């Protein structure tokens, strides 16, 4: 599923991400835009052999099991394929664990390089929330 901007903002709000660990909703929409272009089915392989999955590009090196990342962890206790669903619940619940692990949203490279320090409120402007 390719979400629209305001559609995704509303879904992320319903699932508790607005101001989660102090990160306003626009931060999460901006991260999703540049990680996946709002596409739940996005995958990207990494140099070390791990793979990033879903709307927030969660990494199999630590957070999910894909059966092909030897020596990795599965800290969200899910198959990585669950992160590609049109229902974003699994991605949101895993992202909550990631953002709580000490480094905040800096875990998302695209957030650090393209959202951090910008006017992220623009990403939810005009949306009925
Ligand atoms: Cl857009
Ligand atoms: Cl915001
Ligand atoms: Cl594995
Ligand atoms: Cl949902
Ligand atoms: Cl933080
Ligand atoms: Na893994």
């Amino acid at each position: 599923k390719v979400f629209g901007r305001c559609e995704l903002a509303a879904a992320m709000k319903r699932h508790g991400l607005d101001n989660y660990r102090g990160y306003s909703l626009g931060n999460w929409v901006c991260a999703a835009k540049f990680e996946s272009n709002f596409n739940t089915q996005a995958t990207n392989r990494n140099t070390d052999g791990s793979t990033d999955y879903g709307i927030l590009q969660i990494n199999s090196r630590w957070w999910c099991n894909d059966g092909r990342t030897p020596g990795s962890r599965n800290l969200c206790n899910i198959p990585c394929s669950a992160l590609l669903s049109s229902d974003i619940t699994a991605s949101v619940n895993c992202a909550k664990k990631i953002v709580s692990d000490g480094n905040g949203m800096n875990a998302w490279v695209a957030w650090r390089n393209r959202c951090k320090g910008t006017d992220v409120q623009a990403w939810i402007r005009g949306c009925r929330l």
